[PDB]
């Protein structure tokens, strides 16, 4: 039954996420290839084609850094939607109380977002806009503070995560395991969530043993990556709060504001 469950998780991940690691590698390796954004000129060209509405305001357009942060937030919002539908494939998740489903998604979504962002990152940049742009790591580092500090730690996480050479069948179960953490603040039925976690982690452990016979420590490596992601998200929320306090034009999407609210 456990091999079947791993396959059901994988198929739900292929169905629910617009981007997966195979589809990202096809693009990253060179009809509508991605537009390369490496400087302000190419950012502005890409925006005029790919997010025309955001730059249709003339002198009232926001600063480039704010537009970029807005685009990242739109990606997070879309990924929340995808993750919410994916979670239904996890045994036991849809049987939880509605409020526990909300709590698990609230704390898990950004950990999952940053885990999956690795699939669209290489050491030089990241795919954006449904695979139609590639923005360079150096260009993001060149932005004015604090905005140059947003993505770089996510690239740092991703380069080491990508060196584990996981595939989509692994990542789907890793994302399911992120969502099933029984220690999230405020859960009502911890016991049932712990059992749900145990089940998915069991599926993950057996799958990794099969799919990665060459790396006997891959399971504990991934347990550590889950802890690293929790710390990455805590730090990310702190930076977002700095932006909220000091950057009046950098409007936070209400869905994301709610996710952040009372989180850490
Ligand atoms: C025309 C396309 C222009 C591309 C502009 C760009 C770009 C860079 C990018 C990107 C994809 C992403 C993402 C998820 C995230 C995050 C953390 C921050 C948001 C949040 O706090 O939610």
């Amino acid at each position: 039954d456990l091999k079947s469950l791993a396959k059901r998780i994988y198929e739900a991940y292929l169905k629910n996420f617009n981007m997966n690691k195979v589809k990202a590698r096809v693009i990253l390796s060179g009809n509508n290839p991605p537009f390369v954004i490496h400087d302000m000129e190419t950012l502005c060209m890409a925006e005029k084609t790919l997010v025309a509405k955001l730059v249709a305001n003339g002198i009232q357009n926001k600063e480039a850094e704010v537009r970029i942060f807005h685009c990242c937030q739109c990606t997070s919002v879309e990924t929340v939607t995808e993750l919410t539908e994916f979670a239904k494939a996890i045994p036991g998740f849809a049987n939880l109380d509605l409020n526990d489903q909300v709590t698990l998604l609230k704390y898990g979504v950004y950990e999952a977002i940053f885990a999956m962002l690795s699939s669209v990152m290489n050491k030089d940049g990241m795919l954006v806009a449904y695979g139609n742009g590639f923005i360079t790591r150096e260009f993001l580092k060149s932005l004015r503070k604090p905005f140059c500090d947003i993505m770089e730690p996510k690239f740092d996480f991703a380069m080491k995560f990508n060196a584990l050479e996981l595939d989509d069948s692994d990542i789907s179960l890793f994302v399911a395991a992120i969502i099933c953490c029984g220690d999230r603040p405020g859960l009502l039925n911890v016991g049932h969530i712990e059992k749900m976690q145990e089940g998915i982690v069991h599926v993950l452990r057996l799958h990794l043993q099969s799919n990665h016979p060459d790396d006997i420590f891959l399971f504990p490596k991934l347990l550590q990556k889950m802890a690293d992601l929790r710390q990455l998200v805590t730090e990310h929320a702190q930076l977002v709060q700095i932006i909220k306090k000091t950057e009046s034009d950098a409007a936070l999407h209400p869905l994301l504001q709610e996710i952040y609210r009372d989180m850490y």
